[PDB]
């Protein structure tokens, strides 16, 4: 658990499900969406 600063970061688990994280992000955190943008990277060193 924890901000971040130099920002809400989390460390969780592979196993989890994905319903209660989204209970956690929209009850807790921020609202919901009419849209949802998605880009894949990450080799670009």
């Amino acid at each position: 658990f924890g901000d971040i600063q130099f920002g809400k970061y989390l460390r969780l688990s592979c196993d989890t499900d994905s319903e209660t994280l989204y209970e956690l992000l929209t009850q807790h955190w921020h609202l919901k969406t009419p849209n949802l943008v998605i880009s894949v990277t990450g080799g670009a060193k």
